[PDB]
């Protein structure tokens, strides 16, 4: 039953437009009269390799960016770059603009991601920023332009911008002013990402989960302190967990009755044992990329 | 990186409304100048073990039916039931209503959710219809009348309203003209679904998905014969594999250079052997919820 539950899209489904730059084609946000997007949309294959944007970007004119909104054609009144996105001046406000903030969030924290080809949404799920900033997305080629978000009642957070795939297989991106999220560069060369660990206050939240939907075997009767599970969850690469995390996990400690600490214990054995051929909500692998407050709402349905 | 997607959820959001009959409240959809919702909304605890719907419909009223869009009371013209469902007439068109129509669905057809209480969308995610006509959704109470649907370019095909839980934690629902899924009942009794079976059709599809990303070490040299696979299928509770089925994996195979009865083959082993501690697409149980349309606009990126 417990799943991966993204957030209603239709806000940000309204922002989906269409960029084209030359023979390049990806996904913008429009927002009153300013669409965003990756500013990789002005590269050539002559120059991916070490473009020089700057430059790439004074050879351009209004005239070679295509917007459209749905098969309505908006004109560039202007361009800049800010960072490693650009902003396209438009001459009209989008009147499907909503409530929104931008926001650079915290490696662990999750959003729902709209991806969209063409300017044309096809799917949302749920997804979280990894340890080492890279996101475990699904994203197929001309993806770039999608954003993540968060919504907060009426307002939209929007926290990720997609800009492109590393061989590995998982994704980069930015915040909506263009910063990446970790180490990455918008140009084609050989990229690592660092070591990935795992969540652990995700994890613990996702224990709760189980516990709320009567799974139950994993627990034991044992405590344990901050520090003594630490030096176990180290070697399993586990991110620490920190007395702020303990904090964060209150909520649904004092839903099941089990202190975070208890289930920490029951955490520590699973991970020096393993679950021997059980599954914990339909699954046999510890899951991650459910935050606390991810938990709660599925759990006590958050509108 | 590939996950269960669900469609983007604007076109419904704009038609769910909040619905109120007494002390209970459950979610309704605005379509033109009607609402759907469970006709359970009308019963009261009294009355749950055995509801006479006909009588307690003859009971009510319009001035019985608070209807809410949003923070605006709809007024209801007049009340009837077909099925399982009621239908409120309204005095306002919904200016919010899409392309629609009503279909009923076959098990093993996916849809996406878009779970709603006291009117408003809180999340949207991928569901299947089960063999033995349930649906292993999250829903809490209160999420009677949200709905399933899917996307056929501009139109939005209704597919589920969701009725009730059974006490197993599974769903049950009816088509769009109230026509439960199943044996099921609105009412509170001992309701038994049947035995539920693995949807190999679905199976397969996610088998290809897993070529598709480079998951491939379960690939064996072998055919099989459609009827020779459906031996071993049986024992561990697969559905039969019909002609249909291997023409509708035609795509996939044909993307993948793998034959339909070749993969099948590789199906065989690992329902015999088991995957060893090893897992396919990140998961250490067969999948059964993507259809092969899943997996192909997916890992083609339809919008
Ligand atoms: C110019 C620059 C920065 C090198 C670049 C080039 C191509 C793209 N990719 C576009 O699909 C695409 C579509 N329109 C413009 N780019 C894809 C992408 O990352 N390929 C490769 C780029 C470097 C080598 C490895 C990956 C992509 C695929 C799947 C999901 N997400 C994005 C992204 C950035
Ligand atoms: C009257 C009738 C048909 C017996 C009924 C009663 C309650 C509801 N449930 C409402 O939550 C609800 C809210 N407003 C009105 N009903 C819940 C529900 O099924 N409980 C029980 C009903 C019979 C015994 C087992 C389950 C529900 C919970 C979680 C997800 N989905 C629905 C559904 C139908």
């Amino acid at each position: 039953g417990f799943r991966k539950m993204a957030f209603p899209s239709g806000k940000v489904e309204g922002c989906m437009v269409q960029v084209t730059c030359g023979t390049t084609t990806l996904n913008g946000l429009w927002l009153d009269d300013v669409v965003y997007c990756p500013r990789h949309v002005i590269c050539t294959s002559e120059d991916m390799l070490n473009p020089n944007y700057e430059d790439l970007l004074i050879r351009k004119s209004n005239h070679n960016f295509l917007v459209q909104a749905g098969n309505v054609q908006l004109r560039v009144i202007g361009h800049s770059m800010q960072n490693c996105v650009l902003k396209l001046r438009v001459d009209t406000a989008n009147p499907k603009t909503p409530k929104y903030k931008f926001v650079r969030i915290q490696p662990g924290q999750t959003f729902s991601v709209l991806a969209c080809y063409n300017g044309s949404p096809s799917g949302v799920y749920q997804c979280a920023m990894r340890p080492n900033f890279t996101i475990k997305g699904s994203f197929l080629n001309g993806s770039c332009g999608s954003v993540g978000f968060n919504i907060d009642y009426d307002c939209v957070s929007f926290c990720y911008m997609h800009h492109m795939e590393l061989p590995t297989g998982v994704h980069a991106g930015t915040d909506l002013e263009g910063n990446f999220y970790g180490p990455f560069v918008d140009r084609q060369t050989a990229q690592a990402a660092g070591t990935d660990t795992t969540i652990t206050v995700n994890v613990l939240a996702w224990l709760y989960a189980a516990v709320i939907n009567g799974d139950r075997w994993f627990l034991n009767r044992f405590t344990t302190t901050l520090n003594d599970f630490n030096l176990v969850a180290m070697k399993y690469n586990y991110e620490p967990l920190t007395q702020d995390h303990v904090d964060i996990l209150g909520p649904l400690s004092a839903q099941t009755g089990i202190a975070v600490l208890d289930m920490c214990a029951s955490l520590k054995e699973l991970l020096q044992n393993g679950m021997n051929g059980r599954t914990i909500l339909g699954s046999a692998l510890l899951e991650d990329e459910f935050t606390p407050f991810d938990v709660v709402r599925q759990c006590s349905g958050v509108t």
